């Protein structure tokens, strides 16, 4: 995260750090929702480690759990559908993050979090960082990215005019979320891509969770 601040321990307990340099959210205690580009494909896989329970990755209180299987969005090829599920060998006993099933919350100011770089070319972070990024319309986002932006599969956020606050290398897969009508966090995006980080005119692009919610839920029932 570029232009963020340290998240308090226990603030976003659904966050998990993934071994390949990605973030993720606890969709279920033993199912991590992350980005399709964080994994190589679907299948049995015990090589991924998810670290949960702590903002400080060096904490002795960290819970490190290995994966058992990965389900990457069917048909993923780098043009949208940027979601994936990772089944864990054991559950991480922390609150989960509900995903948006409608587009009612695809607006307003969102919150993002991760252990990714806090500057372009920077190193990964020991402590979880968070930031608030405003929703950016498809039109404004398209003025920057043109056809690279996938209509109805991607939502953008950040400051189009002046930049300064954004997700960056290492934050991919993390959830982008906001409060729902019941004062509970709800996931509207998955950190996906962007040109650089926090640059004026280039907002961050996120997987539009509402579009994939039914697919994600069905896929999770099979793990
Ligand atoms: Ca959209």
């Amino acid at each position: 995260v570029v232009g963020g601040t340290r998240a308090a321990q226990g603030e976003f307990p659904f966050m998990v750090r993934l071994s390949m340099g990605c973030g993720g959210a606890l969709y279920a205690q033993d199912i991590v929702l992350t980005a399709a580009h964080c994994v190589s494909g679907s299948g049995n896989n015990t090589s991924i480690t998810a670290t949960g329970g702590v903002v400080d990755l060096q904490s002795s209180s960290a819970v490190k759990v290995r994966s058992t299987k990965v389900l990457q969005a069917p048909g993923y090829n780098g043009t949208g559908k940027d979601w994936a599920l990772i089944k864990l060998a054991q559950p991480i006993n922390q609150p989960t993050l509900k995903i948006a099933t409608t587009t009612a919350y695809n607006q307003g100011t969102f919150t993002v979090a991760g252990w990714g770089a806090n500057r372009e070319g920077g190193s990964q972070q020991r402590y979880l960082l968070k930031a608030n990024v405003p929703f950016v319309s498809d039109a404004a986002c398209r003025s920057a990215y043109g056809n690279e932006l996938v209509a109805n599969e991607e939502i953008c956020a950040g400051y189009p005019d002046t930049g300064g606050v954004d997700t960056c290398q290492g934050d991919s897969g993390g959830p982008m979320f906001r409060k729902d009508n019941a004062d509970e966090w709800i996931q509207v995006g998955i950190v996906s891509w962007g040109y650089g980080c926090a640059r004026p005119g280039y907002p961050g692009v996120y997987t539009e969770v509402s579009t994939f919610a039914s697919a994600i839920a069905s896929a999770a029932r099979t793990l």
